[PDB]
């Protein structure tokens, strides 16, 4: 009936948000193990890398949705747009990509994903140079609150509509509950043109995650629910694909059983 | 040959593998185009065995990258003493040793397997068993009683036997050196400088036997070995830095026969 208290709550949660707690949880070994092609990692990777190999996924501007403190997110994205949009509601998430942008040393290295990356485009392309692209195609760093009906405000920076929008882990981890979820979904396809395509990654069945001190609510969604709500949004549904997490993943960082990578193209 | 005893292993990593003749990311650089011949030389597969020597080692290990995933015993070896040191210091992960990453990845990526490159490292470093004196110029340049498995299914070699001869002749004496730890039907991967006469390494100052592709040609030849694949990499100018006068690079892929 009405979504203020539900939002809010986590809006309260997520200041208590720890990037480098959460980064170190989801993005260092073992989650972050590359080495392992079973590993979530590397089937992330694959799964945005495969999609862009196909060529149906171009433009000139990227919408990343929910960025967090994370990039690997756009690696393979990179070569396709000349302009990309990141976004967070966290100032402290926005900040930790500054400082990756800068290059400085403080900053979170994501050198393995860039290389993996680089090794199954299969293009021979060093890691430097990927790294050296995107921190050029990165056109700005915005605040976003995907519960507005307009997520990114009123009269934003970000060129609208955008030709294809990236979202990992976010919509699932902000809403909660399911019909927040589909608002949600709803609110960040206004900023994509019709046509346009939408990567979007999530957690399967999660309630919780932690990022420091935080502990996080999170609306458990599954693949059917996922596949119905980007229906609902007004998407074809490309692709749907599930990585179920294995035991020796499941490291009490969160509940999560699995990941979902769907591929969505907007009607009209 | 006394030279090289004021040959500086770091002055000669510097010189030779980092920038701008370490840049890998240009895929017209020599270091992508050496380990290139080496990797597609082995994605062949009709260079394998059990066992495989380096020659002439140095300091460094890339020219063993993409050798490393078809060889389970790998002897390598050097002359100096502080090269055999610079090696342990990599093979044993010991403090200040020199950072090869980029190198590995570099494989990793030319291989085409998805490969990460620690795992590429791992390997290599698990199938090196040993690293050993040796000295080209002897009729066994590992000497008599080596704890190197003989004869060797293979070998790899770059960059010294015309680094360490006076003279054309020194060098075809040198090649039928190393040819007797070959096993007959072995491979090998030979890879040199060409037309150059000196390198520095330090204060090291090493005299070189300018060599020319058909004079490669016709020492692997007279040494008794089918040439498989003769390649040349020619030296741009912005890889001519002042610590040779190299003008470009051999690579020969020969079969004892
Ligand atoms: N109301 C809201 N609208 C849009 N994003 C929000 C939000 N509340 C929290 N977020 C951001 O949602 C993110 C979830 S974490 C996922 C980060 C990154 N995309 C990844 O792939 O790892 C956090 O960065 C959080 O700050
Ligand atoms: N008389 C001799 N017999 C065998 N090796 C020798 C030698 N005199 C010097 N060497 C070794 O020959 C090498 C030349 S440079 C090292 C090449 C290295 N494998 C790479 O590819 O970059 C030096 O390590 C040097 O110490
Ligand atoms: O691999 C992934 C990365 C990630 C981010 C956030 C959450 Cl809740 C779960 C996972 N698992
Ligand atoms: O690229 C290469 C590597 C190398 C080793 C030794 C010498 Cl004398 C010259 C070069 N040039």
């Amino acid at each position: 009936p009405d979504s203020a208290p539900g939002q809010a709550a986590v809006a309260s949660a997520y200041q208590r948000f720890e990037p480098r707690a959460y980064l170190r949880n989801n993005y260092a070994p073992p989650r972050g193990d590359l080495c392992n092609p079973n590993g979530v990692g590397p089937w992330k990777l694959r799964c945005l890398a495969q999609t862009f190999a196909t060529g149906e996924v171009s433009g000139r501007t990227l919408i990343d949705i929910g960025s967090g403190p994370t990039v690997y997110q756009l690696l393979s994205a990179c070569s396709h747009f000349e302009d990309i949009t990141m976004t967070d509601f966290l100032e402290v998430n926005r900040q930790e990509l500054g400082r990756w942008l800068q290059e400085e040393p403080g900053a979170f290295n994501w050198s393995m994903y860039s290389q993996h990356a680089c090794l199954i485009e299969g293009k021979g392309e060093c890691w430097q140079d990927k790294e050296r692209q995107l921190r050029a195609r990165v056109k700005r760093v915005l605040p976003i609150d995907v519960h507005q009906p307009q997520p990114l405000g009123a009269g934003s920076p970000a060129p609208l509509p955008a030709d294809a929008l990236v979202s990992a882990f976010c919509l699932e981890a902000v809403s909660p509950d399911l019909a927040s979820f589909q608002r949600a979904l709803d609110h960040i396809t206004t900023l994509l043109r019709p046509g346009g395509h939408l990567l979007l990654i999530g957690a399967l069945e999660e309630s919780w995650y932690l990022a420091g001190e935080a502990r996080l609510t999170v609306v458990p969604v599954s693949e059917e629910e996922v596949r119905e709500a980007l229906v609902r949004s007004g998407y074809k549904v490309r692709d749907l694909r599930t990585y179920i997490m294995p035991a020796h993943l499941q490291t009490g960082v969160d509940d999560v059983k699995g990941v979902f990578f769907a591929w969505a193209q907007k009607v009209g």
